[PDB]
Order: C-alpha cells, then sequence, then structure tokens
C-alpha cells in the first residue's frame, strides 16, 4: 500500500517520534528538532540541503503527510529559474 512519509516514520516510534504527545505544534520548531535529532543538520547534507541551513526547516520542502515515501520535493515554489534537485546535485 502507498505510504506517506509521516506514516512510515510513525511505524517506528509513533506520532510522538516527531510530535509532542503525538500532537502538532503551531510553529513547527519541535518537529524540526526531531527531524535533525535523527538525520543531522542541513549543513552536513548534500548540495540540495546545504544552502538552506539557517533559512529553512525540513518541512518547508518535505511535506511528510502529503508526500509518499519515495517522492521528493521540487523547487518551483521558491525559485523561479526552473532548477531541480538533479540540476543542483549534478551541477
Ligand atoms: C515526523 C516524520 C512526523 C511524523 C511521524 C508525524 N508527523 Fe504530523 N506533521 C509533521 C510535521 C513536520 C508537520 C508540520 C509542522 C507542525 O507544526 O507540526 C506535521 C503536521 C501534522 C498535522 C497538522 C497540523 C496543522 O495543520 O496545524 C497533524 C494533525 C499531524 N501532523 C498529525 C500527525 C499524526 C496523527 C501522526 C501519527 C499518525 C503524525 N502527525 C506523524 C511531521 C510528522
Ligand atoms: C528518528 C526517530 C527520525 C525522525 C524523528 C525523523 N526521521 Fe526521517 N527517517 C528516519 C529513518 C530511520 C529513515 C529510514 C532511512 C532512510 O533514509 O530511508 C527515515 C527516512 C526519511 C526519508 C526518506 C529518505 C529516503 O530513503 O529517500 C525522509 C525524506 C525523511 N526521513 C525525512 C524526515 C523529516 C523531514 C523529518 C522530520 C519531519 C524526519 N525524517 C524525522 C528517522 C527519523
Ligand atoms: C528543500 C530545499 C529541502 C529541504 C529544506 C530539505 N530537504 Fe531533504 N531532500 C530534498 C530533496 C529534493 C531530496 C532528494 C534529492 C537529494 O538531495 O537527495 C531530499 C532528500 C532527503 C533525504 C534522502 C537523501 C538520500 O541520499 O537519499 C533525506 C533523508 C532527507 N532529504 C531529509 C531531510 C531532512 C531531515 C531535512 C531537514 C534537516 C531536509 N531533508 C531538508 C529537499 C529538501
Ligand atoms: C522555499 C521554501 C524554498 C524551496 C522550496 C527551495 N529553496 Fe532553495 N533556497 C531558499 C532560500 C531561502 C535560499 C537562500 C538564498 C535565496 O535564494 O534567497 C535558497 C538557496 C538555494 C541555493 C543557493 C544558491 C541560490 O540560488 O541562492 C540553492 C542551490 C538552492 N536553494 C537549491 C534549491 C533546490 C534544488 C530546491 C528544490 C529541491 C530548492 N532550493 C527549494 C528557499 C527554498
Amino acid at each position: 500500500a502507498d505510504q506517506k512519509l509521516s506514516d512510515f516514520h510513525a511505524e517506528s516510534g509513533g506520532c510522538e517520534s516527531c510530535h509532542k504527545d503525538g500532537t502538532p505544534s503551531a510553529d513547527g520548531a519541535f518537529e524540526f528538532a526531531q527531524c535533525q535529532s535523527c538525520h543531522g543538520k542541513l549543513s552536513e547534507m548534500d548540495a540540495v540541503h546545504k544552502p538552506h541551513d539557517g533559512n529553512l526547516v525540513c518541512a518547508d520542502c518535505h511535506a511528510v503527510h502529503d508526500m509518499n515515501v519515495g517522492q521528493k520535493p521540487t523547487c518551483e515554489s521558491c525559485h523561479d529559474d526552473g532548477r531541480t534537485s538533479a540540476s543542483v546535485l549534478k551541477k
């Protein structure tokens, strides 16, 4: 069955893996800290991730409830040059 990223994570730690008491915060800071607690920091990631260190939280790209496992974010919501992850990773 198609699984969202939120659901995939919840199978290995519950909704509380990312949300205090399984309940979302208003400003997403708690959740961003959880993402980084397992995955590390943007500055230690690849070329798509690094420039966003200090500017974005993970959820500004990864819409974990809306996106399938496997589905990755695109760039057009914030950049107007047609860039893709491919165009940046394999620059
Ligand atoms: C981390 C991989 C997550 C897991 C596991 C689950 N959710 Fe989540 N959810 C996550 C983020 C980054 C956000 C947005 C930021 C925020 O502040 O939370 C969300 C959002 C939701 C929402 C919407 C909140 C809003 O519209 O005000 C809800 C209701 C929500 N999440 C519920 C929820 C449940 C019930 C989960 C377990 C099945 C669950 N989330 C897991 C990240 C993650
Ligand atoms: C530890 C308890 C975690 C928290 C909190 C979050 N993630 Fe996670 N994530 C974790 C594991 C062990 C895995 C599986 C290994 C893998 O890399 O696949 C994942 C996976 C993802 C993925 C998929 C990566 C891929 O294989 O293509 C994404 C994109 C991802 N996680 C994002 C992410 C975000 C945005 C989180 C906070 C909202 C988050 N994870 C929390 C472990 C943990
Ligand atoms: C938009 C600018 C993003 C932000 C902010 C974060 N991620 Fe991301 N992530 C994005 C894309 C387009 C992709 C696919 C291309 C790639 O660079 O690999 C990813 C991929 C991941 C993965 C898998 C990496 C792999 O080698 O397979 C993980 C686990 C992941 N992203 C996690 C993650 C976390 C935890 C973030 C906040 C610290 C985060 N990403 C931010 C786009 C974007
Ligand atoms: C808004 C939520 C964003 C999304 C989606 C993506 N990026 Fe981004 N990017 C964002 C900010 C706030 C910044 C800081 C500099 C700026 O443009 O104002 C960046 C920066 C980059 C850069 C550095 C070079 C530059 O254009 O400034 C790269 C290489 C970059 N962003 C790549 C990139 C890719 C590949 C994305 C889609 C996966 C992507 N960004 C999404 C904000 C946002």
